[PDB]
């Protein structure tokens, strides 16, 4: 197996978000649009998020860091169906922070205290962005 890329294309413009925060070791958080959907992403109130999805801070160079990612079934069925772009999510994947993001998680140590998926909603001209171009 491989850690594949969730590459930008997946946040589509228009359309709701998924935002990845994740709350290092030290209290101002770290926010990443994760993946534009077509439907707020509601778990079972059963479960949490750290059941069906586990993620690893690492370096990728002197000055870049990546996230890792391993997602459950279930959740990478559910992604996918609340998924904007077609079907992107495979259950080993990684993203690439940038050189601003990746500061923080060097500063602490990759050191993950939790992290949430979180729906967030669209700006007024949302529907006539995403119809149109």
């Amino acid at each position: 197996h491989s850690y594949v890329e969730l590459k930008d294309k997946v946040i589509v413009p228009g359309w709701p978000t998924l935002m990845l925060e994740i709350d290092f070791v030290g209290g101002q958080f770290l926010n990443i649009p994760f993946l534009s959907v077509k439907e707020p992403l509601q778990l079972p109130a059963e479960k949490k998020l750290t059941d069906y999805f586990t993620i690893d801070v690492e370096p990728a160079g002197h000055s870049l860091v990546n996230i890792y990612f391993q997602i459950d079934d279930f959740l990478l069925l559910t992604l996918n169906s609340l998924s904007v772009y077609k079907n992107p999510i495979r259950k080993y994947m990684f993203l690439r922070l940038n050189k601003e993001q990746s500061k923080w998680a060097i500063n602490a140590a990759f050191n993950v205290f939790s992290y949430r998926l979180r729906n967030i909603g669209v700006g007024p001209l949302g529907p006539d962005i995403r119809s149109s171009g």
